[PDB]
């Protein structure tokens, strides 16, 4: 799966070449167009995700070069991390039951991108939820994180802290001189020097935890975002991929 790992390298130059292009442009209906001339793409490459019950385990092959190098474990990552047509299709229809009654509905051209894609993507369709409210919910919540992560301070000193802790542990400038500045370059970095990174986000992670869920949970309560008409534990969800998840790499 050396090729398909190119594959994901790959997709992840021509994503961000879209990103790169929607923030550099003058307005919304650049946008719109720049989304457009993609339409294929970002619908190919959705569907093509989420039909490979393996894509988790092969962004995680990424980092580790050292799981191809092994069928047990990569076997043992497919038992976490593989996901079904059926867990795609539970997890769209839990998606739906999200309610954010904060904020307005949002109604630009991003949001009429977002339905023409809809009934082109398989498993979506498969679902059998209605688009009105999926696009509601996505399109909220797309809001939200783009919005608070731009403007929340609270999270701009915490990114700030977490900045300064990391050139304290590697030198940056050396980095950028052995241009580690790409995004083939930041794979491999990272993949070579695993345990460290790893260790580095494990510790900043325990350092800053009670910070980082507050922030989260204050932006989640003053939009109170509900699922399943409850308020949405933070604390639990984070706690959850943690055992769940982040523990089995
Ligand atoms: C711009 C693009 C960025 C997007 C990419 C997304 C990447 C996600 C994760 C990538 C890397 C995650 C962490 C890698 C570390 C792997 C190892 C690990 O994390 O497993 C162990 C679990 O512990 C621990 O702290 C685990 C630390 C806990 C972290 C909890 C994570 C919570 C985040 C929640 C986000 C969910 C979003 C939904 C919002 C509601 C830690 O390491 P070990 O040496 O076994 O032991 C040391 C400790 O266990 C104590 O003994
Ligand atoms: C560069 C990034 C490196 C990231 C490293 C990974 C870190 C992961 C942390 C994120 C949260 C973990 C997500 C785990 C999802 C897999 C779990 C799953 O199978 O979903 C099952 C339930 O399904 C759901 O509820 C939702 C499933 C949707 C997952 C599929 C989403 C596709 C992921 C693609 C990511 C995007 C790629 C883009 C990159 C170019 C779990 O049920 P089970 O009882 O455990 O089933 C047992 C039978 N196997
Ligand atoms: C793997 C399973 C997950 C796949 C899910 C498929 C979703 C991919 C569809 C992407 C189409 C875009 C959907 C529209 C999202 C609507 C967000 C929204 O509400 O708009 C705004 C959110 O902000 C923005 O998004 C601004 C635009 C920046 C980039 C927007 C789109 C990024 C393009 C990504 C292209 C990559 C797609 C490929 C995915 C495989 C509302 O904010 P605002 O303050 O009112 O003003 C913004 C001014 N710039
Ligand atoms: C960087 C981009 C950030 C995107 C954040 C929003 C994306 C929304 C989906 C993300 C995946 C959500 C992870 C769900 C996995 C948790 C599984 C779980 O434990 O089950 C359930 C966890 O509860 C949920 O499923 C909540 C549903 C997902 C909504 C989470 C979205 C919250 C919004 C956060 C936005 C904040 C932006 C921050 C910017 C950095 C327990 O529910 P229960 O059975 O009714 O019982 C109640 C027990 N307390
Ligand atoms: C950037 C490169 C890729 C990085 C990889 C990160 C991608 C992961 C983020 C999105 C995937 C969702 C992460 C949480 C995985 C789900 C946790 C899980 O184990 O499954 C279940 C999830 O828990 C829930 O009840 C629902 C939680 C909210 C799920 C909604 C958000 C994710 C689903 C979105 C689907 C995206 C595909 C749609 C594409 C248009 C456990 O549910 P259960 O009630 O306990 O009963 C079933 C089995 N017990």
């Amino acid at each position: 799966m050396k090729k398909d790992t190119n594959e994901i390298v790959q997709d992840l130059k021509k994503i961000l070449g879209i990103v790169s292009l929607i923030k550099s442009a003058n307005n919304e209906h650049q946008a719109y167009k720049i989304l457009m001339e993609n339409n294929s793409f970002i619908i190919r490459t959705i569907n093509k995700v989420l039909a490979d019950s393996n894509y988790i385990i092969k962004i995680i092959a990424l980092f580790n070069t050292d799981v191809v190098s092994d069928k047990i474990k990569l076997e043992e990552y497919k038992d976490v991390f593989s996901f079904s047509k059926e867990n795609v299709i539970f997890g769209i229809k839990c998606f739906c039951d999200i309610t954010i009654d904060g904020i307005d509905q949002i109604n630009n051209k991003y949001v009429s991108f977002f339905k023409k894609v809809l009934p082109n993507i398989i498993l979506f369709q498969t679902s059998c939820v209605k688009t009105t409210q999926f696009v509601n919910i996505f399109s909220k919540l797309s809001s939200i994180v783009y919005s608070e992560i731009l403007t929340n301070e609270r999270l701009h000193v915490l990114f700030s802290e977490i900045m300064a802790s990391f050139k304290t542990k590697v030198s940056v400038e050396d980095l950028k001189k052995r241009k580690v500045n790409n995004i083939q370059g930041l794979i491999s970095e990272i993949s070579n020097n695993r345990e460290m990174y790893k260790n580095i986000f494990v510790e900043e992670y325990e350092k800053h935890k009670t910070t980082l869920i507050s922030i989260v949970q204050c932006i989640t309560d003053n939009y109170n975002i509900n699922y399943k008409e409850n308020a949405v534990d933070i604390e639990f969800i984070f706690d959850f991929i943690q055992e769940h998840y982040i523990s089995k790499l």
